[PDB]
């Protein structure tokens, strides 16, 4: 029939590193040693079969079976992605028809603390989630290709052949900044296991460079062994899933309201008696003994009545255009595998209702990375720096979205959310000035069931990082008494991570 065989093989590419901002391993292809056979050698030496299957760590007589059953062909493989030195011992044995190749097997060496962002690759070495996914030409590289002249009985006559090299992935260094990650899954964690919640994402971001420092969920899984791995477990929720913000958009109504023209902080507003009556529907604060309030308490008493008022006065026009500046519902140009931009809506003309849930964030839907990034905007002084996952080393310029007077006004007032009295003071970060605002979004018959969110910003001197906590129906719920603690804490650990100097460690108590 055919006197010889010229079979075609490829050489794998080195697959590209990928680390994290300070050159931390993240993903790394790490060499394997794959044992294949030509049956019809290894059938000439019976005798050390018992001696390869126990090299193999396979049952003597199942090893047998396979090579029984595979006699023909010319070529079947005995296992696949030993480590070299378990390969190093069988090709020691020297038994006929036993060959080795080399390969790469990814390794994930931070786990299940960075599996939502890194994603991984397939068997055939291909990005299937995540970074992986989205950088997969990147990293994948260029393979290369051997020929070898076989045997009429598959016995490699001639040396292989290299046609074309194999031309190395490129490394790839994330925006993530392992301590701060590794810090950030520590506390969600552990706060999810305290309130018995559902699930829970944690963003962190640099306001001066766009960068996204760490992005954690829960639930997660180990990439390394995805055995019984289920896809809830799978969903990056920081950058896949959607919620309603509530009260976290409120700093961004009061922008509206301050570059109005209408409006300035000393002004009050009265919210008597907590609700407020639209048609059908009530408006209703969550603590009612309030008249009185101006601009900074209607932040730290989070009245939705008071910024429904406020609303009214300034039109949903001048909010709606604020909330998409910031980008919120809006494209992140990130390019995440399945990321979601969420809904912000518009009308032509706002009708009262809509005017006034808008401005306190109901029915709208954001992304964590959303909330994130107009928090990080709003620190910088009301200045967008582009979104990135990857390490910036020249920083893009950012684009003003709200101006830098009205910017550092609200900046004050959330600050003042988290410092005054009656504010959010389980959310203070010891030793610095923080600023933000906590919500609870209900949702809506979906029967006692919330989410507890936090977003803010530290330190209030020269904010430096913007951090968005979010707790999935937790089992107690409030903003302020579940993500609050959160923020304090990973807040405080990624300020000293950072070497950021204290700006709140006075050793005296002045006056005023
Ligand atoms: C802002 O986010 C805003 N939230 C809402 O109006 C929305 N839902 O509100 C839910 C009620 O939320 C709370 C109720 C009670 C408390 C609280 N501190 N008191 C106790 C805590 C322990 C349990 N017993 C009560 C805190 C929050 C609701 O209506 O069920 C909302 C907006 S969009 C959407 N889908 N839902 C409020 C709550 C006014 N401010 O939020 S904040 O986090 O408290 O600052
Ligand atoms: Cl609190
Ligand atoms: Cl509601």
């Amino acid at each position: 029939g055919d006197a010889r065989s010229v079979r075609h093989i490829a050489i794998p590419a080195h697959r590209g590193l990928i680390t994290d901002r300070n050159g931390e391993p993240l993903a790394v292809s790490t060499p394997v040693t794959t044992l294949w056979a030509n049956p019809k050698e290894l059938m000439t030496a019976k005798e050390r079969w018992p001696q390869l299957a126990a090299a193999l760590g396979q049952d003597t007589k199942l090893f047998a079976d396979r090579i029984e059953q595979n006699a023909e062909r010319e070529f079947i493989y005995l296992v696949r992605g030993l480590t070299p030195e378990q390969g190093e011992g069988v090709i020691a044995l020297k038994v006929p028809g036993v060959y080795s190749i080399e390969e790469f097997r990814r390794f994930y060496p931070a786990g299940e603390v960075v599996a939502h962002a890194v994603g991984f690759t397939d068997v055939d070495d291909r990005g299937r989630e995540g970074i992986e996914l989205a950088f997969d030409e990147w990293l994948a590289g260029v393979p290369g290709k051997r020929q070898v002249l076989k045997d009429r009985r598959g016995r490699v006559i001639k040396d292989v052949q290299v046609t074309k090299n194999a031309k190395p992935g490129k490394t790839l260094a994330l925006s993530i900044d392992l301590r701060l990650q590794y810090l950030a899954h520590r506390e969600l964690r552990n706060a999810l296991l305290e309130n018995g919640a559902k699930a829970g994402s944690l963003v962190i971001m640099d306001v001066k460079t766009g960068e996204i420092l760490a992005m954690t969920n829960q639930p997660t899984y180990n990439p390394n062994n995805r055995r019984n791995l289920q896809p809830a477990a799978m969903r990056n929720r920081a950058m896949i899933d959607v919620f309603e913000p509530g009260s976290t958009v409120k700093p961004f109504s009061m922008s509206a309201a301050l570059a109005s023209g209408r409006w300035k902080p000393s002004d009050i507003v009265d919210v008597y008696p907590g609700t407020l009556q639209i048609g059908r529907y009530t408006i209703r604060d969550v603590s009612r003994n309030s008249r009185q309030l101006d601009l900074t308490g209607i932040l730290i008493k989070s009245s939705n009545v008071g910024i429904s008022k406020i609303a009214f006065d300034i039109g949903a026009e001048s909010i709606y255009s604020v909330m998409q500046q910031v980008g919120l519902g809006q494209d992140t140009g990130l390019g995440f595998p399945g990321e979601r931009v969420g809904n912000l809506p518009n009308h032509r003309k706002w009708p009262k209702a809509e005017t006034a849930t808008l401005a306190y964030g109901y029915g709208l839907s954001v992304t964590a990375i959303q909330l994130a990034h107009a928090y990080a905007a709003l620190a910088n002084d009301g200045k967008s720096v582009p979104l990135s996952m990857t390490r910036v080393d020249r920083v893009p310029d950012g684009v003003q979205v709200i101006s830098p007077e009205v910017a550092s006004t609200v900046q004050g007032m959330l600050q003042q959310v988290v410092e005054a009295q009656g504010g959010v003071f389980r959310a203070q970060v010891p030793g610095y000035h923080a600023a933000g605002k906590s919500g609870t979004a209900r949702k809506v018959s979906v029967e006692n069931a919330y989410r507890s969110l936090f977003a803010g910003f530290a330190p209030a001197t020269d904010p430096r990082i913007a951090m968005v906590v979010v707790i999935d129906e937790p089992s107690k719920y409030f903003g302020g008494l579940v993500s609050a603690p959160v923020f304090s804490k990973v807040m405080a650990g990624a300020l000293r991570l950072m070497n950021v100097p204290p700006d709140n460690l006075p050793t005296a108590k002045l006056v005023p």
